[PDB]
């Protein structure tokens, strides 16, 4: 039909409507709208610009390029992660900084439905906001969609430590297009007075990192951290950060001088041999051979001063800065199949003993940060139980998504609840149906298998059963009441208790039911064991 | 002694020529910048404010000429040339410049009437050091400017967005103009009566600013010289897109997003582009392939900035420019030069029916006959004689209305019956100083007028009693328009103002008034292009 | 505990250093940036500020040196040095940083008379981490600060208009002048006491800041040591273009225009332009060819920002804020560095009044002297006696009178009769800290007086009693000139204002008052000029 034409402040966008089965009011979507000015040339490794306006109607009905990463491995987490029955293919580019909306508001009148905004995961080097289709979640719970992307890798995050790189440009990024949903979310039919901030993995970080950050200060009202949060260690940069941009420098051919020589040069290199140097790194890809204290896993979120003034665990003591509801969850096997698979995990034997298992935990150095002095003690913790090597594995796999995920996710809740701010959690337990072919059957709540219910995969692609339907159904009422209550719960939905002193929690799966004390034996072990 | 100038940015020195018997000697200013260099990030962009300079700036040498085909560039400034010998020129993006020409007495205060002049060139090559405007200025005691803008792919190209909204060359236009409503006076020049004028590109872009807002208060009466915004070769219609991403690929840039395009076409060296340039073999009939796939130019877009609709439906709203506008031809547009230019294939001099039909159709890209309505287009005009080369001149005159004369037209009338004032002429003449080349018979080839409207006889050897009159005589119908948004003086034959009886001058050895120009013409195209 | 001082754009962290006989730590902070790197389109373009940061720079390691010829620059270092070991350093375009040496007690609230030093190089080598400020602080009490600015085509390729004015370098010691006066208060030090002083092209660059409306306001004393703005081979005059254009062909560039020579030199690496440098050969004399056509090394030019005019027609127009100035120089400053490090042909050691003449026209590009002018020139010195060896003597005085001695007494004069305070002296003594190849006749070289005036002797070893006294004296009088406008104060002989009488203090082994400085010379030259 007449396809929609919304006007924004930079210029009009023409998007398409696409019914979903069972709703009248088609949802109209738009995509590739661009948020910020392409983050070319000097714009490089600087914070995010606004978008030039444009003439006429922009056609926003193709998919927007994703930002430079690792094709492969990009496209790999894209095809396992993605919600619809057909993996869309994605150009790469640093003319990346787009957004892709969907609104199951009638633009022929004046709505305000709540805004949910989609941060993607990929540890900060890899994903995009295309690989996520909104138009279930919008048709279902009438609420606007907004998936974005931001730069990733050397592009978003490279840091000399000073004012000549700061890093964390990603993370502008995402505050830029916080602003852009301020300032254009209505002309959708959404109500910039409820947006609602929501992400998995780097993406829960990054939601973790906004509500502790005073530049996205009253841009959202209501957040939402999937298997991900301002303490999970491994993408947050604590220290000093020079040796790791001295070492970026040398392997793209560039002296490290000084600060301002290292970035002019990097500014000169083209995207290709940004990309070269990536591949060069090995990131995302577990380093047996050579010191695991050295090995990087990625760049991160650093202490810039502009973004984050300190550390998470100082930020998150404060209490005098903004509050909003605050949803932090985790799957029930964060490190089951998943990453350990991605970052190539030396686990073809699937079993472990002791002795390995503390060699493995020590080259797990730069995802755990385990003292090898500590290593005999959380080991014995984990697998000191049972005899059998089979089982040993998966207590150590255990160990690790408690380090990454569990305890960090659970301090942070605490303490934004012992900050006056409402608080919720959950944990996932279920394998969906659209899991890979290569991942064992055992493995229930995996890293990312809440993502096929939040955004109503079982309503796009095939073979979801009656049961996987109704999941993900009471699963985008939770998230949707939640983005316009703050507060998840309402009529016909298990309840949900708030995570307060009694630290109640609900359990998300076959078995929906509240549950208490989260995690509650792990984060007193580490809490101690860390504290050395 | 050296006249110097207080411009806006600067102290400027020129020199003093005098032109035979004049006693008034001509103040001349040669590369004067009206823009920032448009280099690295500047190129694709809008035209910037030049730079303030500190002491007194030296104008005296001529400036590089827009980065072009160096061979084409060079044939086409001899060919159009009208001083003694051709000065060579230099290429470079840094050709934001316009020389001035000026026989006030900048010692009092003057208010001389100003013409501006636009070179022609497709858009693709040319340069205002090609025109002299000495022979002008002293003859019709006007300020005469020549300005130079940005060509091909510098000044054109275009991804349809916002990145690259295209238009550069008519931005550096209106820059170029509006440097002139600051600066001129200082020149003796009266900013408050500037005529723009210029011919084929030159004549079209006079034509797009005649319908541009931008312009609104640059100029105050307009003359364009066989070309208007309606020849349809030098307005893109449509998605540009396709074109771009042709070009980029060319260059050997990735075509991702047209962010990605501009950025690494910015990151090419002048050399690179120039060199891309003459891989897309513009202004070349090309034979092979597909006529509807060639692009032999890199035109005018609506861009949203200069151009908001279409040429078309701009003279429809009788929303533009309500100032004395002057449309003329030649008897032969398509006589030599253009066609001799483009490699057209007829050597034999003659040409059957079959092969003009055929021939027609490769022309695609300069008239636009759809296939299906060749036939009609080649019968109505060869369908008459037997006479091969009779067809042959017949299809000249054919390609002839569609680019110049039947466009003209149309625009006149429009712009008449929007309330401005209208003149129209057909020049029929051959200057004797055509090109060696160029057949005797041609009289009044593409180009033709430009030695009699810049003195050619003045400056130039040979002209005979005749031409020199012809030369006087237009020289002055063309000050005289600047002057009074009217051509007509003492002394000259009249020439009525083009309104609902179609008056126009037809301008030659024999200079009188006559009717409907090609209105036949404009009636059978206007019927053929409705289906 | 290290010092952390907070300044405009952040904290920055130093380090303590004691000196022997006081109590009080001295504060140093090593390489403080003032201005933004000069990288990419930054190049040839004035200084801009630095920008903030977030948490605490750490100012304890010395900066780079800007480009240069690795080699002159390093020997230069170790040849002026006042610290016992030469620190090696690096080579950035990455270099507008500035140390602070500061001897108040960080704890409490003190204010301090400010010392800021210009180094010398030819204004195409040289460091400010070069000169050690310990010393100078603790001893007088006050701020000293060394700073840094482009040399050679970084900081002075002009094209003798807008698109590179030039003058950089000079734009970026203003520049710290201006970071000085808003961040030197939280350093101990007076924003309303600052001295500017330094030495050869650093006292050319105080002596240019003083004739420059662009600092009027950002010093209060000034000292030209072995330098002024008339020691014409810094300073240049007429059409600079033909050296812009000779740097821009030796570094592989176009010439087309001005914006085309900047426009790609602005591309080409630190590297290439380092290859440019060296294929230049700016600081060595050529034996060969033309000595007019030598090679004008790059320097001061008149771009009408910094300097209006030239500094003769700046100084007589007595237009500049009037300011106590120091004027000095040293017995023989053409005595054995400048020449050894321009390898003179004077291995001979013996000159007679043919060699001279040839040697002095060849020397033209120094002392800039007329072919027909070098008979009575030479005729002057050398032709006093017979005794070639006495005449290469002659010949070095006769060199040191024209780059120095003449044009800063001349530059004295001019600042006395602007009714300011005016102060001279001439240096005369060996310092035990000489290089091994300089002859042990020579007194009063080049550069001898900056051994006493950063304190020598209480930084390297070996310094006798009477050297140890020279640098005291010299040193008192030095801070007492940067706080009062007056060098005398108690236990120091009497320094008498430089007014009519021209009386200027002679230091040395033997201190004491004379008059008439230079006073034949000045009066032999002015005149064999005036011709
Ligand atoms: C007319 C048109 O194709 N618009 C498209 C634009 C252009 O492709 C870019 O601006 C490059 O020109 O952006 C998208 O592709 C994108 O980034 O997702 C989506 C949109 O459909
Ligand atoms: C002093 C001087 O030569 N000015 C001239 C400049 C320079 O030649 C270029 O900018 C290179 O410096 O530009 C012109 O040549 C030009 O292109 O029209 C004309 C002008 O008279
Ligand atoms: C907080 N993250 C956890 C551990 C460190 C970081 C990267 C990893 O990434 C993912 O689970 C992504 O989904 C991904 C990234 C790259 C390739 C495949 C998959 C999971
Ligand atoms: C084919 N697989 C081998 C043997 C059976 C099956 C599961 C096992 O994987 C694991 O325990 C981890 O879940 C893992 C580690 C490394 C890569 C992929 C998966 C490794
Ligand atoms: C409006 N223009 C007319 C027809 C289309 C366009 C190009 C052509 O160009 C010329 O006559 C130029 O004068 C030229 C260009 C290239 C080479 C030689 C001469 C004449
Ligand atoms: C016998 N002819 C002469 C020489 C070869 C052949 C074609 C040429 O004509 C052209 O190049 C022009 O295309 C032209 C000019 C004038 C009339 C007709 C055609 C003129
Ligand atoms: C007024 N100065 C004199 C003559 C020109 C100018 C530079 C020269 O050199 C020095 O002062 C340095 O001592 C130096 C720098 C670079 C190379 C060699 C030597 C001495
Ligand atoms: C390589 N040099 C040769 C032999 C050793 C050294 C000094 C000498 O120098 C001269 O004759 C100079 O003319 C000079 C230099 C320093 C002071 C006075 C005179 C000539
Ligand atoms: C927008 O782009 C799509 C796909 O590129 C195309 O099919 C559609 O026609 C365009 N919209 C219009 C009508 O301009
Ligand atoms: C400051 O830099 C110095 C030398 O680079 C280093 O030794 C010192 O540890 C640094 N100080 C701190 C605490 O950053
Ligand atoms: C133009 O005049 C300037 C200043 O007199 C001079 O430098 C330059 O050489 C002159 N150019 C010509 C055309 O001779
Ligand atoms: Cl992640």
């Amino acid at each position: 039909s007449s396809p929609p034409v919304v006007d924004t402040v930079h210029g009009k966008v023409l998007g398409k409507f696409v019914s979903l089965e069972g709703f009248a009011q088609p949802v109209a979507i738009f995509l590739g709208i661009p948020f910020a000015k392409p983050p070319l040339g000097p714009l490089r490794f600087t914070p995010p610009q606004p978008a030039e306006p444009w003439s006429f109607v922009k056609n926003a009905t193709s998919y927007p390029p994703m930002c430079t990463q690792d094709p492969k491995a990009g496209q790999l987490l894209s095809e396992l992660f993605t919600n619809r029955k057909e993996n869309i293919p994605l150009k790469l580019s640093e003319d990346c900084l787009y957004l892709n909306i969907y609104t199951p508001a009638d633009l022929t009148k004046k709505n305000r439905l709540p805004v949910m905004v989609w941060i993607h995961g990929g540890g900060l080097m890899v994903g995009a906001a295309s690989t996520y289709d909104g138009l279930a979640l919008a048709a279902h719970e009438n609420v606007v969609v907004v998936t974005i992307q931001y730069r990733l890798g050397i592009w978003g995050f490279f840091s000399t430590g000073d004012e000549h790189s700061r890093g964390n440009w990603g993370h502008l990024d995402q505050v830029a297009a916080l602003r852009w949903v301020q300032d254009n979310i209505a002309s959708f039919g959404g109500n910039p007075g409820s947006v609602t901030i929501f992400g998995e993995s780097a993406g829960g970080e990054s939601v973790s990192v906004l509500v502790l950050s005073p530049l996205a200060k009253n841009l959202f009202h209501r957040a939402i951290s999937e298997s991900g949060v301002a303490l999970t260690s491994v993408l947050v940069k604590k220290g000093d950060v020079k040796p790791l941009a001295e070492q970026i420098a040398i392997t793209a051919g560039c002296k490290t001088t000084t600060s301002a020589v290292m970035v002019h040069c990097l500014r000169q290199k083209t995207e290709e041999e940004l990309l070269e140097t990536t591949l060069k790194m090995k990131f995302l890809s577990l380093d047996l051979q050579g010191d695991p204290r050295e090995s990087q896993p990625l760049l991160g979120t650093v202490i810039d001063g502009m973004l984050l003034l300190k550390t998470p665990e100082e930020l998150q003591a404060e209490r005098n800065f903004h509050t909003v509801p605050y949803m932090v969850g985790i799957n029930k096997q964060e490190f089951g199949w998943l990453i350990p698979m991605l970052m190539s995990y030396p686990l073809s034997e699937g079993q472990l003993d002791q002795k390995t298992a503390m060699s493995l935990l020590w080259k797990s150095y730069p995802l755990v940060c385990i003292a090898k002095e500590l290593i005999p003690e959380a080991t014995e913790k984990y697998l000191g139980g049972t005899d059998d090597t089979v089982k040993k594995k998966d207590l150590f796999l255990d160990l690790i998504a408690d380090v990454m995920f569990g305890v960090p996710s659970v301090i942070v809740a605490r303490n934004h609840r012992d900050a006056g701010a409402p608080t919720y959690m959950y944990e996932f337990q279920y394998r969906p149906s659209f899991s890979s072919d290569m991942k064992p059957k055992t493995v229930i709540g995996d890293h990312g298998d809440e993502l096929f219910s939040v955004f109503g995969a079982p309503f796009l692609k095939e073979g979801a059963s009656e049961e996987e339907i109704r999941l993900s159904k009471m699963v985008m009422k939770f998230w949707a009441n939640f983005a316009r209550n703050g507060n998840p719960n309402g009529e016909g939905l298990p309840h949900w208790p708030e995570y307060n002193q009694k630290e109640g929690y609900l359990q998300i799966g076959a078995n929906t039911q509240a549950a208490q004390k989260l995690k509650d034996k792990e984060v007193a072990f580490w809490t101690n064991l860390f504290a050395k």
